[PDB]
């Protein structure tokens, strides 16, 4: 379209992001900290970031990547069936772990097997104030993988907010109506994050005219009338929903394989992919408050007090891009994108 | 344990082949121990002519007691009169509907004429619509195309390809004796789960793609039931391991190598071998009006392991099972 109409909103953050590690920090940590003044950076690294000394030398790596001067990571815990309370409270007296993650888990990987395991740890994160993040699928055998996340509201999700009624919960990049549904109908301590890619696309663009590894990732993209409930969520403003991009890069190798690794790539252009979708819906006005309010607000956190410049501008996005000694695909690889972040 | 089943020699009703180079390697799969087989036109360019479908035959054969049956690939442009030619030389016995031919209206005076000379339609059943969820194509094609077909052409006889959901399998037992069935071994062994869990396996990317285990439960009920409607149609379909393993990986699983054994273990796992011969001898050759085979093969219970990927003309191609074992063999 190339309108060259502008907006000035508020400087985002990004409440949901994986970085990885070593090599490949330096091409991240650009990408990321290129507008937005916060980070939360998720802690599934290898070995996971389990305890604060981990996170805070995870921390040091970032910074050592030399992101934009504006920007500050915060950092999260993996949570485990041995993680103790006095963790918990070790994190966040170091004040730049603000939350810790639930990944629930069955040979099969590390995280929570049971809830009940880390109640007191849960207990711990009430008192000081420390946000629960949850990747909402069970790992049932039984279980259809477009069924996961509607299952874990029912079975796991709604125990929890039942029994910790003051503890400040994000569910997770959310990917169906029935996520929606429970956000809006739990209370006020319980909030969620939406990705670009759940917005803009559904199970479609991952297979249909052939299987596209690049849209695989997980919670897995749902049915176009899911992906209606997220925009109608998204572009509402309402305070319950805000940035998180589940930007989560791999080797071009890793994802074109036999068995191919989850996680696509939108941290080069996330807010850029956010405006499309705002502006579609009429809705352009509203994106400030999901992109630079919300999320603050939620994490008792203050706001950002600069801005960034939206231009009506298209761009074509390069095939691949560097990640650290190979290369990674990005959303709208070979396309373009309609909008410009400064 | 090394337990023995001779049945009537089987027939394979549906299959894809390829051309040039990689046929060495798919004609000896496919001719290890069926009768015949039906041989899909989506070649490139397709057999979109008798000309074509009789050439592609001879290679076929010349490829190397083995009989392939042919079919037409319809297009717009598809006259009545190539279908009186097709079936005039003996050797194409079908057409295949892909949705190609845009609309169903246009091929009508070709479907009149199928009809006429007992020309077999095979329809890939699945709309193109870009409305339409991928998980939901093939029902949207019973109730928009293939049901005002069946309608219009009562004594047409019709297979629906490779079903894939208990919506089709319905279909066709509450269809005439007109319509009737393939159903794949991928099918039935697995769901959209073996694809899509804990990473993603484009090996087990197919079209029609794999659906939810309540469907693959419904198809292992019509296939082991030994109905006369449901028979045995692999669409083993391979393509080169660097054409799936990529950022548009192409649809196709590749089952040539075992199927009947695949299938074997799917009757087996059911108690139901002695329906094993009816699916893969009997119904579609009775469906077709074709002979059955008058030969027997044995099938015997014993393991072996399958290769990490097998020959493909120049290239390799990663068959199901690969790394794995196949319970049974049948020669
Ligand atoms: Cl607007
Ligand atoms: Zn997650
Ligand atoms: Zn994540
Ligand atoms: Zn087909
Ligand atoms: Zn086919």
């Amino acid at each position: 379209s190339n309108a060259m109409t502008t907006l000035t909103i508020t400087r985002p953050d990004d409440w949901h992001v994986h970085l990885r590690d070593g090599d490949v920090l330096a091409d991240t940590v650009r990408d990321i900290s290129r507008y937005n003044g916060r980070a939360l950076i998720m802690p599934n690294t290898v070995p996971p970031v389990t305890t604060t000394e981990m996170a805070l030398a995870y921390r040091e790596r970032i910074m050592a990547a030399q992101p934009q001067a504006h920007f500050e990571p915060l950092m999260a815990l993996y949570l485990t069936d041995n993680t103790s309370p006095e963790e918990i409270r070790k994190a966040k007296a170091s004040g730049k772990v603000v939350a810790a993650k639930l990944y629930p888990a069955g040979n099969s990987d590390s995280g929570v097997t049971s809830a009940k395991n880390i109640y007191p740890v849960l207990q711990a994160m009430q008192e000081v104030g420390m946000l629960l993040l949850v990747h909402g699928e069970v790992t049932t055998h039984e279980v259809d993988i477009f069924d996961r996340e509607k299952t874990f509201l029912d079975t796991v999700l709604a125990p929890i907010v039942n029994d910790f009624p003051q503890l400040k919960i994000v569910l997770e990049h959310i990917t169906t109506a029935d996520a929606v549904t429970f956000v809006q109908q739990a209370g006020d301590n319980v909030a969620a994050t939406i990705t670009a890619h759940h917005l803009l696309f559904n199970r479609n663009h991952m297979l249909v005219g052939g299987i596209r590894p690049h849209f695989y990732c997980l919670p897995i993209l749902k049915r176009a009338t899911h992906q209606h409930a997220l925009v109608a969520a998204a572009t509402s403003g309402s305070k319950k929903f805000f940035l998180g991009t589940d930007s989560a890069p791999h080797a071009k190798g890793r994802k074109e394989a036999a068995c191919g690794c989850a996680g696509s790539y939108t941290a080069h252009a996330a807010l850029e992919l956010y405006a499309e979708v705002f502006e579609k819906e009429g809705k352009l006005e509203n994106l400030e408050a999901f992109a630079s309010f919300n999320g603050p607000d939620f994490y008792g956190l203050p706001r950002n007090q600069e801005t960034v410049t939206l231009t009506k501008q298209a761009w074509p996005v390069a095939e691949s891009m560097p990640f650290g000694s190979d290369i990674v695909v990005p959303i709208r690889a070979g396309e373009n994108i309609e909008w410009t972040v400064k």
